[PDB]
């Protein structure tokens, strides 16, 4: 048909960030995909943050809390049984943001609940208490697709996150809401959710197809997915090697925290490393690369950080910032 639909039935969050992971690169532009799955109890990362500084690791630990690391920057999100997650994609011009959403929007409307977009991102439903938020999402594109995923809060644990986060107390220095369906809807249920979901999709493009089941212990009909699910689910890249060096500056900017370690020997960077919770880290990443051998004196610190603007035109204030910080920290 034109039309793919996924059903995990694994609660691995590796194996179902494996499959996204094979939607949103691996798999031709050419279908349009609804994936639908849930993880049990896990911290997600974004792609540039420092789990050790982030994360209580030891009550992870003990709590049997899983970790995994996303390829999107951003900050931690929880995740359980209670979240149903959605990722759609499909080619482009064909498609846009909009689609999706109404998708979602009907689906929760079959349920009984009236619910209406806010912001480029969230569900909210009308409250006499005020707006409520069901559901969280991020929109991708590339040359040739769209890319929508989110989560829709059924029975959601709110509170847990916090017990497994580390106080950051610049964070908390600087300074700068949600509800469970479970609320309005007593019985609902993940599998109901899906089927509604499902339906609101094939009455979308005027077609039905059989939904393939997908677990660890087959491969899925995913281009390199053997590859894809080693690389994600391994220690290496959900963790990693704590940073050790010998100097740190950190900050906490509007739109992000960032942690730079370095060594200094013979007034030059000898090695350095940046982390951070910001949505697009790929200037930070950037900085990094240039640090690297970089005299350790605001000019030249100055001089490195602002050689990336011509490439990241949408991130000038956030390089602008840096170099600032950079040249007063250094001093």
């Amino acid at each position: 048909s034109t039309l793919r639909l996924l059903i995990s039935d694994s609660y691995d969050p590796w194996f179902n960030l494996a499959v996204e992971e094979c939607i949103f690169r691996q798999m031709p532009a050419t279908q349009r995909v609804l994936f639908l799955w849930r993880n049990a109890d896990t911290v997600v990362i974004g792609r540039a943050q420092n789990p050790w500084k982030e994360c209580n690791t030891r009550r992870m630990e003990e709590d049997n809390v899983r970790l995994a690391r996303r390829s999107s920057g951003g900050g931690a999100v929880f995740h359980d049984l209670g979240n149903t997650c959605f990722t759609f994609m499909a080619g482009k011009p064909e498609y846009d943001k909009t689609i999706s959403t109404s998708i979602v929007l009907n689906a929760l409307n079959a349920l009984g609940v009236s619910a209406e977009a806010s912001g480029r991102n969230d569900l909210v439903v009308k409250t006499v208490e005020g707006d409520r938020k069901v559901s969280g999402s991020a929109y991708r594109e590339t040359k040739d697709r769209g890319f929508h995923h989110g989560t829709l809060l059924l029975n959601a644990d709110l509170s847990r996150l916090a017990n497994y986060l580390n106080p950051d107390k610049k964070k908390l220095a600087a300074k700068g809401r949600v509800t469970n369906l479970t609320e309005l809807l007593p019985g609902i249920t993940h599998e109901q959710v899906c089927e509604a979901i499902t339906e609101a999709f094939f009455a979308h493009y005027g077609e039905r197809v059989e939904a393939e089941i997908i677990s660890p212990n087959k491969t899925p009909d995913l281009p390199n997915f053997a590859e894809t699910f080693a690389r994600q689910s391994s220690w290496e890249w959900n963790f990693g090697q704590a940073p050790a060096f010998s100097h740190l500056l950190d900050e906490r900017f509007t739109w992000g925290g960032v942690e730079l370690h370095f060594d200094v020997e013979k007034g030059h960077i000898t090695r350095a490393q940046v982390f951070t919770d910001s949505l697009n880290p790929a200037p930070l990443e950037a900085l990094a690369g240039r640090l690297q051998g970089c005299l350790y004196r605001a000019d030249m610190l100055q001089q490195e950080c602002e050689a990336l603007l011509v490439d990241f035109p949408e991130q000038e204030k956030e390089l602008r910032e840096l170099s600032a910080w950079m040249a007063g920290a250094v001093r």
